[PDB]
């Protein structure tokens, strides 16, 4: 059971190259604006402390480069929207899809597609931690690579990729230039804070594993909501809410198998491990599916 990433086709259309001064990064051109990390401005001693406003003010629209791959692109209009950089251009993109911009909750999926120096190298499915850092494959020249989710011809981008933390984590905004989580465009020491499993993504996982044949984990238990979050809360899983139990409905009802017989499974898993065991193949229990990736890829 394989994590999908969305068809990228519909975004690689949109990378650009952005070079201001020296240092060089991933922008994303729809219509006629190139979205990219302000901090495309800062040389890596500003990085220690930038006034943004200050540094900003030093520039112009032809300091600049923005390259997609051989046409250069005539910048004639710059502006900050918090932490992104909005450079307004003379020719419309003619690839643009049609896209919003979202912001996702903690423990939404989305597909990233990883570029360097404005070419696409490769794309992979993650998810929102609820910390709302990210686990992934930002190299240098990463910055600026964006989040989306892709709904029949819809392209909602979510994220925009900022900043490796000094814990080899990664962080970033929206597409407005929002920070998810505490974090700031600043090479300091930034506190992620205690990460938790997305509980209700490893229950829709084992709907999953149900679906797929493995079935080992199935209990004869059952259990209450309040006993399993007191089991939740003691291995560092997010409480399960009445909406999480809404949304696993198709899957419950796909398999004859309640929610909380599922969560009693899962407690049962928690408070014993998988001894020895596999759940589709994995050692451990996978969290980076929702209920609607499973859905998705059972359709
Ligand atoms: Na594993």
């Amino acid at each position: 059971f394989r994590k999908m990433a969305f068809p990228s086709g519909k975004v690689e259309g949109c990378m650009v190259q952005v070079t201001c001064g020296t240092t060089t990064l991933n922008g994303l051109w729809l219509d006629d604006v190139v979205y990219c990390p302000r901090h495309v401005i800062c040389t890596s001693e500003d990085m220690l402390n930038p006034n943004y406003e200050d540094l900003l003010i030093r520039k112009s629209n032809h300091n600049f480069l923005v390259q997609a791959g051989n046409v250069q692109l005539r910048v004639i209009g710059h502006s900050m929207q918090n932490c992104v950089l909005k450079l307004k251009v003379d020719t419309a993109n003619p690839k643009t899809p049609k896209y919003k911009f979202v912001r996702i909750q903690p423990g939404q999926t989305f597909s990233v597609l990883a570029c360097y120096n404005g070419s696409p190298s490769g794309v992979y499915q993650c998810a929102m931690r609820p910390n709302f850092t990210i686990k992934g494959s930002f190299l240098n020249g990463s910055c600026g690579s964006v989040g989306f989710n892709i709904d029949y011809d819809c392209v909602s981008f979510c994220y925009m990729h900022h900043m490796e933390l000094p814990t080899g984590v990664h962080a970033g905004t929206d597409l407005e230039g929002n920070f998810y989580g505490p974090f700031v465009d600043r090479q300091t020491a930034q506190a992620a804070g205690t990460d938790t499993t997305i509980t209700v993504n490893v229950l829709a996982w084992l709907y999953a594993a149900v679906i797929n044949g493995d079935r080992w984990f199935l209990n004869r238990f059952t259990t209450t909501l309040n006993d399993f979050n007191l089991v939740a809360m003691k291995y560092n899983y997010e409480p399960l809410t009445q909406d999480h139990v809404d949304i696993l409905g198709p899957l419950s009802a796909q398999t004859g198998i309640a929610v909380l017989d599922m969560c009693a499974s899962l407690k049962e898993l928690l408070q014993n491990g998988m001894n020895g065991r596999t759940i589709l193949g994995s050692a451990l229990l996978e969290d980076e599916f929702t209920p609607f990736d499973v859905v998705r890829q059972c359709s």
